[PDB]
């Protein structure tokens, strides 16, 4: 189904299942009609790959996301957290949060009444909340190009319903369900980065 696992009480997110779940997200970018999204997809997919690579060297040692941060802090010393899977996940979480905010905004019925069949307001909001603070104007220009090329809302919701024979209402209900464990998970990852002093503010 690709619903994320429920958050456990102890909030320790298992790495493997996490990676398996988020790996289903990049394919949704393909359904969009442009190479102009390939930068945002590639980034998320690239960071997933980096984390999986570290995890696969020792799944036991890296069983949870917290384990990754703990182990790599120990391993890399003062270079940490600008290293390894910690750094990849630092960026991944921002792309995941973008998706979260974008989907939640759409589900919540946020829109520009002048352009109700566009998703520019939702993408902008998501971009400003998740990614913009971490991008210089070169990269922001790359992201605007994807904004202006965003699909129509109706076409976007069609792309998500490629399951199928589903109204836009029903589609949105499925998205709201996905958002529950997804949001919780991303929030927990953010909370972890802050707690572990793993968050960096440098721009790319
Ligand atoms: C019900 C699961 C829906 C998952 C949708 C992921 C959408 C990616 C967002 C985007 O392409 O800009
Ligand atoms: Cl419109």
């Amino acid at each position: 189904e690709h619903l994320l696992r429920p958050l456990p009480a102890d909030k320790q997110i298992e790495t493997g299942p996490f990676l398996e779940a988020v790996s289903h997200l990049p394919p949704f970018f393909d359904c969009l009609g442009s190479p102009v999204f390939t930068p945002i997809k590639a980034d998320i997919s690239g960071n997933i790959t980096k984390i999986k690579a570290v995890y696969d060297t020792n799944p036991t040692k890296f069983r949870t996301l917290q384990n990754i941060l703990e182990v790599e802090k120990e391993m890399y010393g003062a270079e940490w957290p600008k290293v390894g899977a910690t750094l990849a996940l630092m960026w991944l979480k921002r792309g995941l949060r973008f998706i979260q905010v974008f989907l939640q905004s759409i589900c919540d019925g946020e829109r520009d009444e002048n352009h109700p069949n566009l998703i520019r307001v939702n993408a902008t909001k998501a971009y400003e909340m998740a990614l913009k603070k971490y991008h210089g104007w070169i990269v922001q220009k790359i992201f605007q190009a994807a904004l202006y090329a965003a699909p129509y809302k109706s076409d976007f919701l069609k792309a998500l319903s490629k399951g199928q024979n589903v109204t836009e209402e029903e589609c949105l209900e499925k998205v709201r369900l996905f958002l529950v464990n997804y949001t919780a998970t991303i929030d927990v990852i953010y909370e972890m980065y802050t707690r572990m002093n793993a968050e960096l503010n440098y721009k790319v």
